[PDB]
């Protein structure tokens, strides 16, 4: 019994997280990674004997669009059911989310206090002129919080907002979000936007050098006024044409099952879907807020047009 495996998920806990699972249920997994838009190409470019038995990603409005590109083939599971909440699962069975992060501020202790911060929105504000950084538009985490920022907003709003938060650049996008932590941390800015299990990783490393560039970092859960932060999560979906739909369908109950999901917590620093799983206690430590569920199953329409508002915007 094998199963193959395509995903998104880029974590060094990603390997003893599979590990797991075969020592679990005996089922070899076989990986294949790379980003979430290349493994939906190679997917339908394989065609109908395509080796892909599961899809995962980081990001719920690429499985929107691998749902919409008929990539998936239903699973109705009583674990799924019972453990995924439904608003984080297709309501055709489609696919799961198993992990949830959260994208928010993450500002430099000794350039800004808490209370100058309040939504995304204001990121575009004048005053953070020559004082934002962020990573490329090109990243599927971006072009997520974008796409919310349509739902909520608008096209037309969201569209200024992006040219004003452009404009507040020190520098063009470069690096992922942790390179974004660092260089707030070295003064080369005062504030990001990164997900909070980044965050969670540079306490928690055994690295001295880690931890420090997080005591200069604090974070800040966007919106608590309106519709909360803006919550992602990594999914998984069954393909279609999966080889082995039986190793599949137990991959995806394992991935949300206890044992999972409180390693995923408490070594990936995510926030586990199943209730009940202690969060790992660097992320506890950021404490609670309020999350966007209402912007979730309009994420994925959103992406054409946060996409375009990105390019017209300059946002590189
Ligand atoms: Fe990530």
């Amino acid at each position: 019994q094998e199963i193959n495996l395509y995903s998104s998920r880029h974590y060094n806990t990603d390997n003893e997280l599979y590990a797991k699972f075969t020592a679990e249920t005996g089922i070899k997994v076989n990986l294949i990674e790379g980003k979430a838009d290349e493994l939906l190409e190679r997917i339908k470019s394989e065609g109908a004997n395509s080796p892909a038995d599961v899809l995962l990603t980081v990001d719920l409005a690429r499985l929107w669009r691998a749902e919409e590109d008929g990539i998936f083939q239903p699973v109705q599971s009583e674990i799924l059911e019972t453990n995924v909440p439904e608003y984080l699962r297709s309501p055709d069975g489609m696919w799961f989310g198993f992990t949830k992060r959260a994208r928010v501020i993450m500002y430099n202790k000794g350039k800004v206090k808490p209370e100058e911060l309040s939504t995304y929105e204001e990121l575009a504000d004048p005053k953070w002129k020559g004082r934002v950084i962020i990573r490329s538009s090109s990243n599927e985490y971006n072009q997520s919080l974008v796409a919310s920022l349509v739902v909520a907003d608008g096209e037309e709003s969201t569209l200024a907002w992006a040219k004003g938060f452009v404009s507040n650049f020190a520098r063009e996008p470069q690096g992922n979000d942790t390179a974004q932590i660092e260089a707030v941390s070295s003064g080369e800015a005062d504030l990001t936007l990164a997900n909070t299990y980044y965050m969670g990783r540079l306490l928690e490393s055994e690295d001295p050098a880690q931890k420090a560039i997080a005591e200069n970092v604090g974070v800040f859960f966007p919106n608590q006024e309106g519709r909360g932060t803006h919550v992602n999560v990594s999914g998984v979906g069954v393909v279609k044409t999966a080889p082995n739909r039986e190793g599949a369908v137990k991959f995806i109950e394992f991935l949300v099952s206890e044992p999972a999901q409180a390693f995923l917590a408490q070594n990936n620093y995510e926030y586990p879907v199943l209730a009940g799983v202690p969060l790992n206690k660097s992320v506890a430590s950021f404490g609670e807020f309020k999350s966007d569920t209402t912007s979730l199953d309009k994420l994925g329409p959103a992406l054409a047009p946060a996409t375009k508002i990105m390019n017209e915007a300059g946002w590189k």
